[PDB]
C-alpha cells in the first residue's frame, strides 16, 4: 500500500539521519576521508528517498487523496531546501571551508527536526 510504502521510505530517511550524525562526528575530528565516504553515502539515500517520496505523492493524487497531497506538497518543498543545503555543504567539504560546511550542518540539522511533525502527519494521512 502506500502506506507502506511510506514506512519504507521513513526508514530510509532514518538511515540517512543514522548516517549524517556519524558523519558530523567525522568532520568535527577531523576525519576527512571517512567524511567523504558518508558523503557519498548519503547523497545515495536522499536521491532514493527522493524518488520514495515522488512517487507517494504521485499516488497520492492519482488515488485523490487530498489531504495526503496537500502535506506532501508541503513536504517534497521542505526536501528541496535540504537538498539545496546540502548540495552546499558537500561543495563546502570540496572546497575546504569548514565554516560553511559547520553552518551548513546545522541547518540541515533544524530542516530535519523542523519537519518531523508533518512527516507524522503524512503517515497517518495517507
Ligand atoms: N536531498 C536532501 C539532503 C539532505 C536533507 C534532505 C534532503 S531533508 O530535507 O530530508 C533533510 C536533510
Amino acid at each position: 500500500s502506500v502506506k507502506s510504502e511510506y514506512a519504507e521510505a521513513a526508514a530510509v530517511g532514518q538511515e540517512a539521519v543514522a548516517v549524517f550524525n556519524t558523519m558530523k562526528a567525522a568532520f568535527q575530528n577531523g576525519d576527512k576521508e571517512a567524511v567523504a565516504q558518508y558523503l557519498a553515502r548519503l547523497a545515495s539515500l536522499y536521491t532514493r528517498h527522493e524518488e520514495l517520496l515522488n512517487r507517494i505523492l504521485e499516488k497520492a493524487r492519482r488515488e485523490g487523496n487530498k489531504e495526503a497531497v496537500t502535506l506532501m506538497n508541503e513536504f517534497t518543498a521542505t526536501f528541496q531546501t535540504g537538498k539545496s543545503i546540502f548540495n552546499a555543504m558537500v561543495a563546502a567539504f570540496k572546497n575546504g571551508d569548514d565554516d560553511s560546511f559547520e553552518s551548513y550542518l546545522q541547518a540541515l540539522e533544524k530542516v530535519t527536526a523542523k519537519g518531523e511533525t508533518l512527516a507524522d502527519q503524512i503517515a497517518k494521512a495517507l
